[PDB]
């Protein structure tokens, strides 16, 4: 009985919220690690941004979490409404959000999780796979 459900998330328009009905998803999840918004890393994220925009265009059938040392609200919220995922970020003062990462043994930033939103797995470090397969990944993603 240990999730993240519970705590409160922070809106791209700097806005808080209740993750529990703000992760929406009610289907998919993706957790994405990757600050890159400090340091240098351009061209990943116009692929993500196409993809998640496309299924978002569709309802997106899932959630971008916002993960990564995302210590900042600007460079967070910029990067959120910049059309890096569609929904919310967990403020970096969220342990919940760390103990995620440490909790799926992540660590290997940059790289992408998938999980189903009743919490089943499907594809973790399907990055390459999404950018491969692009929205058309859905399927391997929601495999």
């Amino acid at each position: 009985m240990e999730f993240i459900q519970g705590i409160k998330l922070v809106k791209k328009n700097r806005c808080e919220v209740n993750a529990n009905e703000a992760l929406k998803d009610k289907d998919i999840i993706g957790f994405y690690f990757s600050a890159h918004w400090c340091p240098p890393c351009r061209g990943f994220t116009p692929i993500l941004a196409d993809m998640y925009s496309e299924l978002v265009d569709d309802s997106a059938p899932f959630e971008i979490i916002f993960v990564s040392s995302d210590r900042s609200e600007d460079d967070m919220f910029q990067y959120m409404m910049e059309s890096h995922g569609d929904w919310l970020a967990i403020p970096y003062r969220s342990g919940p959000a760390s103990n995620v990462t440490a909790k799926y043994g992540i660590t290997g930033i940059p790289a992408l999780v998938i999980v189903k939103k009743d919490g089943t797995l499907i594809s973790m470090n399907g990055r390459g796979e999404v950018q491969s397969l692009g929205p058309r990944a859905f399927q391997n993603w929601a495999r």
